[PDB]
């Protein structure tokens, strides 16, 4: 196959629940292993943006988004926020791709100062310290220059700065094609089959 | 009147034509007077991501705008690439806030280093020297380092750096909500009355 | 009316003593009230470029200002160097506006390290901490980089710099063409009305 | 096969034009797909140093290409300087590597500033953004230090700084030994075989 | 002779087209030789702001200039934006001295990134890597923090910043006594002899 | 003649009287134009350090040395700490070259921020501003990091930081041959001749 | 005479051992005088990359390249890399211009730290600190941000960075056209006159 | 007793091999334990500067070393370039105060930038770890950016940086009194009795 056989996404409490779940959606179809984490606003989000009933417990909501993604036994797994005992608390874990969608200005700024107060902010620092892929999808507007100095900082250390920015040149018609075109840029940005968005002037053989 | 009386509007090519059509249609309404510019570029974008024909010649282009938008006589004024006898080419210019968007990254680079190549990037430049509004949409993924830096150079001299980056917590249900709340995010930042947006939390008194 | 009720007005000795009994002149007939500050230095530039015979001593220059201008009793206030009881000296004294024209490259200097070792330097010091208007009108040439520093590190802090630096896009017949074109343009920066200089293009409809 | 499939090769003015025709021909031999961008300065400097008759019209500037390298039918595609519709303008692009050969000063700080004013320009930013390789071979002497930090920005950046600054160490005989030594050098930098360049010291096994 | 025999004459879109006519006037009376480049926004600035009809093209503008100067045949040579084959164009011609006055705050930015977008910003590209005198005569007010920044980087690199911002410490009299004394400093820059301006202090011996 | 005609040679109050004398004995015997100032606290160093009984003002003060020095009536021009009309403080100027010895941390301080505070001051700030050669010989030990940043400012911009450490590979037999290096140093950075200094190795033709 | 009477040319470990043995000669043929130094891993790069059998002691050496090149007696002097007796190992020697060429990588970081470890390096330091011209031919590709950091600082430093980068717009047709291109910059660089490249333009007189 | 028992004194190949024999001296006669390190290039300057032979050895060094300071059995230690068994080149050593003087200008960049090549650079390395006592006494003159950049970086990070810049405010009679005083500021430094030195105004008690 085609990009990692494991990523994995931290939502946290931006805006854009909708990213998250359809990522996961589509990291399922490509039969991913997928480590799944959650920080207790990005909950609250989910519940604000969505109809999705997310259980709040690692175990249930495991069983859960199994269900809801028709994955496969064991192909998400979930882990608490405190628990260090998961493979992406440590260096020495299998490596994996690591994507926070959406990331909070919070979580942004966490990883960039390397705060590691929980497990996806250990995560990430893991993944900055392995150089890893490592993607943030921040949600926000204006951009402060406290996250432009956190982002450029990410950005020089090797980490893709992807905002849910999703671009208009493909016609988008609902809100589903819009969270699938950022959805798309992070499939391309780790090298995972998809077919939501087009490979722009691929047919183009000269100028007209 | 609340916010700006005149708003030099810059559309340059980036994707998102919908957000600086839409922003020119609530200005309209709210009966502010717009100084309004556009790129080679931005032009071929609206061709590809919209149905409006418009008009490449300033004055055809500023009477198909005035129909378009339902506008009064000279509320909205166009001018050329190079027409440096436009007011926004100098700080002795009546008081005009700027909004650039959508925002390329061409253009974002061009206004960070000075450039001042045509009379949007001029427009710019001015508008920083004389410490006059300037918000700019960027709508770009990922963002590199060069394209961060150039934001929080801005941003650190007062420029508003608003990406097109729309949030869901008011559960979006079509692509036009999606443009009316990055639309709704501009008219806030400039002090111009709007009501696509609530005001968030305003009814809520204690924590629950 | 529009704009600051007061203006904290120093001259210190770099040359363009006109541009500041020009702009003194434009700020009483605008029946604003006038802190008036001169360094040691900007006397002697004054005598030795006008046939203005400025009296040494506060009070006396006091009495000579006011008539000199037409200013109405009380409405020009000159503080000596040392005077700490002026209001200039304190960030609890009632906001003023405030204008270094001409402005040195020594007392650019000192208002940039904060040195604070005269009235006129502790005056702009305070202005920067309450973050309230301070322009600063050099004149030099070259600029050394010793200078740029200074000017960068204080415009980055919000003051505007604004060289003495008339422009010629009015056809200007007279030296007093050129120092009214300054001065406007630091009255424009005030948001003080005035008629000397035309609001560019504000005539000029679309693009010919 | 080794290295990628797809190189996008664009000329810039920079003196040199032997170094990108004969890198072009190495790419056509080794069976890649080329996507082909000239600026107007590289097409002088072209016709200046070399007895290429290169058409001026895209679609005639790939018929001639094709002819005088060899290539297959749509092997070597040509894009004019304003196609955005061509892959190289967006990162949802399928991946290319990227060389610049020869690179101008001027298109070295377009590139470093992001200044995206062209399809070269804009196809380096994109290449920047999406991480996908890119070379840059500058010809200039001296190197003054705004050279120095547009090259030291990109290098930061992840872009390869291969000045066109040939070896001697085996005892080149003719100047196509010099060019073919830069040219190794670049497809030993993106991983495509040449047999022009020795492996050094590959049949060293112990120190004498 | 003093100074140099050979000067590379910039004229860009500031205001203040009086300062370079009358510069490229001394610099024929003191017999050098004068390269001749003017930007088309400067051409603009010169029909605004004289009563000078000058040619567009070089060779009706290089006829049209000598005649108007007095200049011998040959001594203003006069050279298109993108006349590479121009000395100025490469570190191997003869020596010059280049002056931009006025300079923009557009070519201000091109010299300080690089962008060597036309045969003045490459020639000031030139100058500076190959350590020859470069003058820039800025006319601009306020300076924001993007001008002070670029001319911080190139005063850094050896280029003098020379704004446009003339002396009153001789009294003068008429517009052209201001126009020049900015040109007698450049003349003092370049080492070039000069009788617009004394030698400050010259006949005085000790202090009084 | 080699060298500068005319030496700005200013006093301050750092230990080592005997160097600026010195320098100044041998600025006379080259037949050279002094322009002499020396700091109040200078003054007192003199006093303190030597036997040279120098009067307290300017005029007295020239009369003496140049009675001192055995120099030609106006050869030694002295001027006062607040004569701005005296040639140092303008760039207008005649050029000079400019030293100071001994130059205190606190007349370092004010060259390196531009402080002005008086004709020494200014001088430098106008020889950096110009181009003009200024050499500080700082006597003071340790060095703290704001002694070093300041010297470390002003050597980047052009100024020779001279600190007054003789050397010993010469055998010096006597304080009056330590003070003779120190004051070659400064002759040959001037490019006046000397003979206090053999050129090290001059005769020395192949290694040993 | 035109140009530097005294020329410090050091050879070090680049590869391009022709472009120093050339400069030698030319330096030679045009009268100046020559303080040859070499280091212990050019005498490989030559043994490498030429016939010449260069004696390994400096007299034997000296005596060697003074019959290569036809020099004069005395007119070659050579230097070993410890003796500290040699003028290029003090400031108080006759003033040198100094050329490294070619530039290893490490002599480029020795220079740039100050390490002084040999003649070569020390000599740089003190053409440094002297500000005496030193120029720097380094052979490399790619430049890492090591190389390029170096590079950075010594051209800001006033060091002319001139890479063995030679320019192919007079059509070279051999290795020494190459050769002669970089060696001919290098003179230019110094103000010694050479006939092997053309001043750019010259007959050039106004444009086509 | 006060001040460091032990003291490291390295000596390297600066000027001024009498400021290190003294301070030898004045250490031996406080009755403290010196582990004594000399350069190769500093054996050159001793042999130079004075009429002391000192044998080349390690051993036979400190035999001579011993009877020419009158020191006891074991008070001068001396450790060879290479002895990484000698307890300046570990931490785990007991604690020492270092001086290295005379410091050349190689010894400086070596200690600023870690290069740890010799026993000197290493324990000087060791004492910045340990934040244990490491004084510096460079000889140079002019300093370049260079120096000044190293002895900045080692004065931020706790080195003092104590330049052979000897004061004249006691009048000093000979060589020995200037050499004295800069032995007595490292003494006092150190915190190290010395009466070479008086405490300036001890007896001074209220203002004359
Ligand atoms: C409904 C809703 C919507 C948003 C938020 C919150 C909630 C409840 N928050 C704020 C964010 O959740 C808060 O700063 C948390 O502290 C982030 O913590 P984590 O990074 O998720 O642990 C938030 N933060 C952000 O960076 N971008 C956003 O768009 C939003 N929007
Ligand atoms: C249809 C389409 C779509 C896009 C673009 C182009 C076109 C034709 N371009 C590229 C951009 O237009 C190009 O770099 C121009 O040089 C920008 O020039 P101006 O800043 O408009 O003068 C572009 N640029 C950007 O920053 N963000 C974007 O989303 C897009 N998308
Ligand atoms: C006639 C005349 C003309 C000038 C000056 C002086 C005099 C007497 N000075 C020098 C300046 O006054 C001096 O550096 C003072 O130290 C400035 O002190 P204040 O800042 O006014 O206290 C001066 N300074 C400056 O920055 N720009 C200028 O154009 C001039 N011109
Ligand atoms: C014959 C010839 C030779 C050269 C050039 C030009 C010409 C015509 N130019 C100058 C360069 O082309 C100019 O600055 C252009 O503006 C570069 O534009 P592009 O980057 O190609 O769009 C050039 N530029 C450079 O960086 N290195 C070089 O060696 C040369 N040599
Ligand atoms: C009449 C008039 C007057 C001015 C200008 C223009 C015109 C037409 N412009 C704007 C400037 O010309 C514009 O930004 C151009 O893009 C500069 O391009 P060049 O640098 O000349 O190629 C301008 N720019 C500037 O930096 N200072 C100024 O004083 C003025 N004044
Ligand atoms: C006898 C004597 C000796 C010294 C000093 C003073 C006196 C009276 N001062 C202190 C210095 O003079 C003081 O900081 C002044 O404020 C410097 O002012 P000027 O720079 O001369 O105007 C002093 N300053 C310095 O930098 N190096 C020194 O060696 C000395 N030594
Ligand atoms: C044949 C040959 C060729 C090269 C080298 C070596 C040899 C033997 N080296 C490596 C370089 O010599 C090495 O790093 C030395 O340590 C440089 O030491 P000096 O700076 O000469 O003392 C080298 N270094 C460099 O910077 N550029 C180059 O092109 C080469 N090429
Ligand atoms: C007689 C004599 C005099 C001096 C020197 C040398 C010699 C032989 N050197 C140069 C210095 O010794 C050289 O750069 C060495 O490489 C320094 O190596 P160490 O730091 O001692 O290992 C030297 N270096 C320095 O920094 N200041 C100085 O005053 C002198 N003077
Ligand atoms: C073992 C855990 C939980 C963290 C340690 O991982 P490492 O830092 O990569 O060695
Ligand atoms: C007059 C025009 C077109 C530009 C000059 O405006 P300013 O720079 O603000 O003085
Ligand atoms: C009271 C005086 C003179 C200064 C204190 O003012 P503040 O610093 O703004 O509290
Ligand atoms: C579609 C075009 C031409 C540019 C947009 O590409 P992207 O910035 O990578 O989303
Ligand atoms: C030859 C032209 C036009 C530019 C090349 O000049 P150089 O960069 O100085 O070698
Ligand atoms: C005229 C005096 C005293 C200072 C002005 O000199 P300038 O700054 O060089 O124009
Ligand atoms: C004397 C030698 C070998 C070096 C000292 O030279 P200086 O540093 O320039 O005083
Ligand atoms: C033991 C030796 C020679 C060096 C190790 O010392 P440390 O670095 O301080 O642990
Ligand atoms: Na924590
Ligand atoms: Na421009
Ligand atoms: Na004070
Ligand atoms: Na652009
Ligand atoms: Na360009
Ligand atoms: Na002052
Ligand atoms: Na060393
Ligand atoms: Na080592």
């Amino acid at each position: 196959m085609s990009g990692p056989e494991r990523i994995t996404l931290a939502m946290t409490g931006a805006s854009g629940a909708q990213y998250g779940l359809r990522l996961l959606d589509c990291l399922v179809q490509e039969e991913r292993e997928v480590h799944f984490l959650i920080s207790k606003a990005a909950q609250l989000v989910m519940a604000t943006e969505t109809d999705v009933a997310l259980p709040a417990k690692p175990q249930a909501m495991q069983a859960f988004l199994t269900e809801y993604c028709g994955a496969a036994a064991g192909q998400i797994r979930v882990f608490g926020q405190n628990d260090w005992m998961a493979p992406p608390a440590s260096g020495s874990s299998a490596p994996n791709a690591m994507v926070i969608c959406p990331c909070s200005t919070g979580t942004l700024s966490a990883v960039a100062t390397g705060a590691c107060n929980n497990l996806i902010e250990r995560a990430a620092d893991v993944a900055l310290k392995e150089r890893r892929p490592l993607v943030l999808v921040p949600r926000e507007a204006p951009f402060s220059s406290i996250h432009l100095e956190n982002m450029l900082k990410l950005s020089n250390l090797g980490a893709v700065i992807l905002p849910a920015a999703p671009g208009f040149y493909h016609q988008p018609q609902s809100v589903e094609d819009l969270v699938d075109f950022v959805v798309a840029r992070i499939l391309n940005t780790l090298g995972i089959p998809q077919d939501m968005l087009p490979r722009w002037g691929e047919q183009h053989l000269v100028s007209d």
